[PDB]
């Protein structure tokens, strides 16, 4: 009794878990898998299915293989929803037994089943019911993970497209501990399926506060696109009391090693909207800075997300989708490393409410009906 | 450094309170005792674990058949309350007041009862008319009728007790994933969708349906005392019993065990009689070591004495712990404040992906 709490809600600066999967060396201005450099990898032209093997398993050589053909049997209107339920039906079809009673490898070739099926039901989803689906033999000349997914759901499209998704999926695969990455390892810490893990992980991934959804700046670019000049769109937007969208506090320590490579994706591919974007980022940085000239601007990664993404024809309601897409890497590689670990996430809670007292002392006891 | 946040104090709360070393459980400061006494449905305290206050409790289902036979209730729900979002209009927990937050939370919470009613009746079966579900006076009988047709009233007095008795037990995993996902701001079909997920984990507690094995060897065998010295012997575990949770003995079971009696459940004799042997074996093989029956012994007597098989007993667990979910999602959106810790990278340092294991099987597109 009289439990007394002294200066201290949630688990901020709390250290929970220990991880060799990824180190974002935010001090240092850069983001590594596994050591190796976000930059080299995606310079290099890594395919999305070889970084997810090197985010899991630690090395390369095992990529992600073709997805099985399974038409999407969830239609709600959401892409989220219907890739949520999707992945926790896979389970009882699929025969997966909870993370206690299988061995590693099991739980690995079930994560890597369990992602392309993912990638899958997002491709199935955005294309919609109102069009006929693309046939297998199509998909199958498809050499990339990545490749496949964009003639899943574009039919024809440009290799361009799909090397900008590459860049985009590899540079948002894995970035710490989140939300999305936090509750993937609290329901796999109970020895639950993959499958039920990766549902509640896209469950907190669509929450708005989560962060790193791609950024609203489209409208902007829209403006700045047929106005001509940037630095007076930019001017206009802050001297009207709004706000700039894809730009704000700092999240490294410089500039984000994410947004770096995805402007040099949008520039090397040819963006359309490339030349618009980097005026429009010059302005908005040097107005923001030049405004409040002790707090530190940057160009945040969705920016440059938006840019790239909208590049490759992904509509607007669409781009969160393609952020859950690439964290499969990420959250598989924790589920991982989180059976290997072997213990539960249960932290304790401290009692403030109301002491022992009578039901019959209770507001609306009189509304309560006896059996 | 120990991983897993074990003792650490992650919120403050004001739902209900396990008190372990006095050996009770309140809600709202009430002992669950006086509820079951009394005769509280679940209903009502589901509105006291979440209000606060008797007054609002749970409405009637509205007829919405379920569009989802996966052959497993637990993914039937959890599946199920994810759809609900787009259907019903649940916008992100941020963008929404307190008020159509509790509300949002009591519908998918009667659904989610009615949801595992219509997977536990199965496909093969005609639904139940609505009219007969429209009989029941409180959702634990409305509950029974769209699952069994004509339910017995004394089975309806076993789930409504279990259920009270299962409505909410502190920050466990399942109770923490809810909190986690609702401090994203996301929509509470989805907070509750991925407490599901968490939920059918074994080991997060509450695994009534595999001591039934252990009871069917009593029936043919004869004598308690003999069995259970044959499980042990052989080097397996021994389910229901073991280490200790509260100071002593469980409030929880100490409810289940009384309602197993008094409602006359066939099978009470030869569970008194299997909780006796176990007891008395674990305690002179490791008497060093405080030994008390689990809850999840009696809850499935209490289950199975309600007709519930052995695979939908952790699909009835999520349905009384909707109360204790629901209560702490609508705490979570108060505090507005988002949940995270932190890791260290032990991890190898900067290395080149030439240097890496495998790179000679890698294509550069």
């Amino acid at each position: 009794m009289t439990v007394v709490p002294e200066n201290f809600p949630g688990l901020d600066g709390v250290v929970a878990f220990t991880t060799e999967i990824a180190e974002p060396d935010k001090d240092g201005g850069a983001l590594r898998y596994r050591g190796v450099d976000i930059e080299d990898l995606v310079s290099q032209r890594v395919t999305f299915g070889d970084v997810w093997a090197l985010l899991v398993d630690g090395n390369f050589g095992s990529g992600l293989p073709p997805a099985e053909p399974f038409p999407l049997p969830i239609h709600s209107g959401d892409v989220r929803v219907d890739v949520q339920a999707g992945l926790a039906m896979l389970a009882p079809i699929w025969g997966y037994a909870p993370l206690l009673d299988i061995d590693d490898a099991t739980a690995r070739q079930q994560l890597a089943r369990a992602s392309v099926m993912a990638l899958s039901y997002v491709a199935q989803s955005a294309r919609g019911i109102y069009q006929p689906a693309v046939p297998q033999r199509i998909i199958d000349e498809c050499s990339t993970v990545t490749a496949e997914f964009m003639t899943r759901w574009q039919g024809e499209p440009d290799p361009r497209h799909i090397e900008a998704i590459d860049a985009y999926w590899v540079s948002a695969a894995e970035h710490g501990m989140n939300a999305s990455t936090f509750t993937a390892r609290v329901i796999a810490s109970t020895g639950a399926d993959v499958a039920a893990a990766l549902s509640g992980a896209i469950g907190a991934m669509s929450g708005p506060l989560h962060g790193g959804a791609p950024a609203r700046v489209l409208p902007m670019l829209d403006e700045v696109e047929r106005a001509g000049d940037a630095r007076s769109v930019v001017k206009g937007i802050l001297d009207r009391g709004e706000k700039l969208m894809g730009f704000g506090h700092r999240v490294y320590r410089a500039e984000d090693p994410r947004a770096r490579v995805l402007r040099a994706a949008a520039e090397r591919l040819g963006a359309p909207r490339y030349e618009v974007a980097v005026a429009v980022e010059q302005a908005a940085l040097s107005e923001l800075r030049e405004r409040r000239p002790d707090r530190a601007i940057e160009t945040n990664v969705e920016f440059w997300a938006a840019v790239v993404l909208d590049f490759a024809r992904v509509p607007a309601n669409m781009m969160p989708a393609m952020f859950t897409c690439g964290r499969t890497a990420g959250w598989c590689a924790h589920i991982l490393e989180q059976k290997r670990l072997g213990k539960l996430v249960r932290p304790s809670a401290i009692y403030v409410g109301p002491g022992p007292r009578s039901p019959e002392s209770v507001d609306g006891w009189e509304r309560v009906l006896t059996t």
